[PDB]
């Protein structure tokens, strides 16, 4: 009764991961700016609806609705005709404009429950949680957000969702996650890189842990294209 | 594809496959003289010149009379387009002796009919001890109206490292569209300037570093 | 080996008695360190598997993180049916994990090695109470009491630790080395793009041991260590 | 009406500037201990006064107008008999062996009085940039040429001290003073000159009897 | 008297010749190293020696172990601290924490030092004192009051204290400022996969000693060196 | 009239600083623990005793004058002797088992013992910078040559602890002790000399029952 996983279909992703992420869990995306983690998130639930008819939920800290479908155009994947098809709803949980300083958890309270109905309502089963490290900024990453992603990440594990968070770190080789966010989203962590060789730039993705299952170890390289991520797990 | 508006900085607009993406904002960040300034300016007065596209240039440091006088270095006369009403210079320097600055900013784009902005040295009016939380949204505040109204942008920031984070306050790539940074490494005892677009949302764009030199014709970027 | 001070059980877990000279010191606490990813928890929970299934010599398991159902499930990775000790009253799982929505935990650790009658104790992630400016004198003396209790007690604990970076302090506190009778280090070491787990003991009082990093593998059979020499 | 430069006469540097330093502007000039950042400061002043006639104030905190006199006989220069014939002003703003607004009219002063063209300046971080901001601009409104020295502890860290004070200067010129091999090296380097051309890189210099002299 | 320091004899092999003649008499020595490296080996084996040796009698001052472990452990090496204690040629002086005022404490160290006529002092992880108070420099100079008072009774003193890493700072929390006379530094180095025990003596003030690292084994007889 | 200087009599020392350290001026002396800083210092003041009759005053903040005797006696040298004679005077500035009163001590001494040559051995930055150029001011302006140690962390890594001291020191010289392959090797380099020409980088030196010898 070991863990089962779910098919992201992402070349090369499921060989490296030993056929995909682990259903109902958290699986944490860490990277520097620019790295793809977003990409990953979205083609996670864009490949589930395609591919398996099972609708997503993505929730976005940093991005506006409207730019996330923008900016999935060049792929080829229509995601405007997926929010009217009702298969992906797109939760706007990004900055005001007109942001000020708010006090308490009370807004982070009314989110889970927010993230709460609309996987209810369109019967998600796949979530995507983008840019942990917006929402800490928001808080300047006290002890109120920590408590709340936890209880975030527990909910979800309660309702049975599949949850990719991405998150941002400063360095390729250094910590997994900048404010330690692998604390709580602690079930399974990715790592996206972008190197320098020479003057160019080689992308890589790793599998650090899975926790309760097996994974490919180590680096393996990826590129982004218009069809989104291809890793390849036997690539130089 | 989305629709771009072309840099006319030689290099830069194959670098990025067409220029910068119109209605967006992007960062310039690099460490001390590595061409922030320059960049800003050559893309306001390029959009003006070839496009007559009109710029507004915020300057936050620098005065407009060095602004005017530093860009002579390459034989451009801001002073005749500030007086034709192609530019408009808005001076948001200290005096010797940000809400409404937005405000100020909004104005002028409508007032010139502008359709590109450069913001220099912006971070200049935080303090080394303020919350991330809100050197974050007060960026925010100002790049979200800028998206707004049409404008398309550029950034410059400050980095201290030429291998390190992207800006200082650590928050500045989470308000911009795009990532640009400027690089002045040693090689040895020479330097070397290379650019590099980072991140370029919603497009593909070539990855790592260019070289580039800066002559009497500005920047000069080579891609191959 | 007969000539040495120190009494040891075995963990039976293949590779780490031969390293260690015989097992863990009987009636000590040995701290477990690691990045995240290194293998504590499968360590910490191995040793209570193995006590029970080879000596029949009740565990405890002191979660910290994760919640005992996700121990279970985790544990069915490698074919080890924990639900089924807990039942037969050989495991016992103690709850000690955030709620959703350390004098006391001493007392009911206490209480379930008296009522479970077990010899062998794992507390995983103990450090995770602890915020990350608390002072080093608080989290030293909390840290001792609670190890201290567990050898008046007489029993023999893993106490896992985390720490940031492959080489450098044993953890991430600082104050951890002190309060454990042993060391020993798990490494997840990234190198041209390939990992490769290790595992050092660094410090065992009263006894030599093999010196130096040791590869180990984790696979459907848990945690093998391959000592060479 | 690009910037026009002032002629330094240090050997080799007016070729890397290509001209000086930019006039009516303040040149940062930073390094490490015994770098040479009171030379250059002092041989911007002294070839100022016997090369062009054009007088110089330099301003010291800690130093010694006595000091400063008997170091520069190190390179046969005599400062004493320049400030006796009016040519060179030390003014010391050194603090007493037992506050900006002050200091800026008094070298204002100093200025006028002496008919000074050439200044050198000798020796929170939000505060330290706004500090800085506004002695550079107080300057620049008086029309002096002026190089001001600062401090760094590394010889390939930070510029200066505080992270900021190479942003708000016009133009900065780094000296460096490498150990390689149980070996020094000196170098110069023209990091940013705000509004026009110069060399980059490092270049080497020593300093000898004559003062620095720079290899291009 | 009107001569150079003299030195008292460890008897841990290789360490007198490294040291030419052993510990300078009367003063402290700092010995330092990170977690294993053989300190408190070291600081009980210069105790023992000077009881089975020289018959000079040995405090032993424990801020990390109990008195029990410190017996128990020392069984390794074949020492039998229980009956030196017994016959009161060794004290062990119990202040490690407890599992629930320092100038008491170097009142009681003095007592004991008078009450067995000890002329060899250990003092086990002063990096422990440290911790308990935090790094207050109210730890710190009763530290120094500690080396002052040690000094001025002839006291010769081992001070073991932790490092963190091989090849960095002499001492966690700067220890090596009031335990300033004499420093030797233990480490454990890793070779690739491979551990290599090294001492230093890193600094002896007013007296010579060979220099740079020397490499030796924790065996059943204790510390072997080998220059 | 440039600067001149006095013999240290260590004779690798003299030709390296090209003829002595600079009179009237203060020397900051920077090392690791166990570099030879003290030994340093004791032998400027001996050797002045010794060679040429110039009292000496030995300011100690750690080490008691009974030990810096007692130390001493490793290279001959009988310090109990000069101080009985009124050639050589220890401070003792020790704490048992304020700026201004130690300076006061240090003046009186130097005049009760008419003393030539000083040594110092041994949190704001700020605070530092000024107590510590206070200090050197004044032992200027009594005329004192002065050695002043301080300590560092690491070999090749900042001069001494605060940043700020050897910005204040007119001269610098650094003793190192490196450790490369199990070995130590001693190094002195002096860094700077205000006013005056010096050999640069590091030269190898040693301590034996001889003091300090040094090998260009
Ligand atoms: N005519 C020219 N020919 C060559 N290089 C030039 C010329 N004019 C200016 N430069 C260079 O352009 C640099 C100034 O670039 P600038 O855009 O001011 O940099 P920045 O990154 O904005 N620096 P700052 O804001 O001062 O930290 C100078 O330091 C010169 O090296
Ligand atoms: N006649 C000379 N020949 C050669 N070198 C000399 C001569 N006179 C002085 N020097 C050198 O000049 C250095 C002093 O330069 P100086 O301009 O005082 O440096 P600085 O960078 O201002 N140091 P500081 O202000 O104390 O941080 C000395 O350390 C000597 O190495
Ligand atoms: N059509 C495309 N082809 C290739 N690369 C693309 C395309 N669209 C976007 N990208 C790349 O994706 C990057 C942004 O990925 P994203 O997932 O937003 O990064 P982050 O890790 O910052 O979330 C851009 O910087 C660009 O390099
Ligand atoms: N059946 C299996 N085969 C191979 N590896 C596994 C298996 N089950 C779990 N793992 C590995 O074990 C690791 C779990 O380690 P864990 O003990 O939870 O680490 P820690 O407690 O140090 O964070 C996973 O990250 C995964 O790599
Ligand atoms: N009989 C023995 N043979 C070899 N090594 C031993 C023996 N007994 C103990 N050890 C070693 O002694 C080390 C502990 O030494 P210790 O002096 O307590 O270290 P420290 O005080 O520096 O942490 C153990 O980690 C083990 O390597
Ligand atoms: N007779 C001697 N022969 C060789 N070396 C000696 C002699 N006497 C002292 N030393 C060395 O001098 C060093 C003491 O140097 P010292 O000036 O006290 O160092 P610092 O003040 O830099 O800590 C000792 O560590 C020892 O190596
Ligand atoms: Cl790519
Ligand atoms: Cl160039
Ligand atoms: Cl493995
Ligand atoms: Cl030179
Ligand atoms: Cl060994
Ligand atoms: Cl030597
Ligand atoms: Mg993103
Ligand atoms: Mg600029
Ligand atoms: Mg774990
Ligand atoms: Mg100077
Ligand atoms: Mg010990
Ligand atoms: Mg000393």
């Amino acid at each position: 009764q070991a863990i089962a996983k779910m098919r992201t279909m992402i070349e090369g992703f499921d060989d490296i991961s030993h056929g995909g992420l682990p259903i109902g869990r958290s699986t944490l995306v860490s990277g520097t700016t620019g790295t793809g983690k977003t990409l990953f998130s979205i083609q996670f639930l864009y490949n589930g609806i395609i591919e398996f008819d099972e609708p997503g939920v993505f929730v976005t800290f940093e991005e506006t609705p409207q730019d996330i479908i923008k900016n999935a155009r060049s792929f080829g994947w229509d995601l405007a005709k997926l929010v009217d098809e009702g298969k992906l709803f797109i939760l706007d949980a990004s900055p005001d404009p007109e942001g000020q300083e708010v006090v308490g958890g009370f807004d982070l309270s009314a989110l889970i429950e927010r993230i709460n109905y609309a996987i209810q309502k369109y019967r998600a089963r796949r979530v995507s949680i983008d840019s942990v490290t917006s929402v800490f900024q928001q808080y300047d990453a006290s002890s109120v957000v920590r408590r709340e992603l936890f209880r975030l990440v527990a909910r979800l594990k309660q309702i049975g969702a599949t949850t990719v968070m991405t998150t941002e770190r400063i360095e390729e080789y250094g910590p997994i996650a900048r404010y330690g966010v692998e604390e709580f989203v602690s079930d399974n962590v990715v790592i996206l890189r972008n190197v320098l060789e020479g003057e160019r730039r080689r992308r890589t993705l790793e599998i650090l842990k899975l926790r309760g299952t097996s994974h490919m170890k180590g680096e393996y390289p990826f590129t982004i294209t218009d069809h989104g991520i291809n890793i390849f797990p036997l690539g130089a």
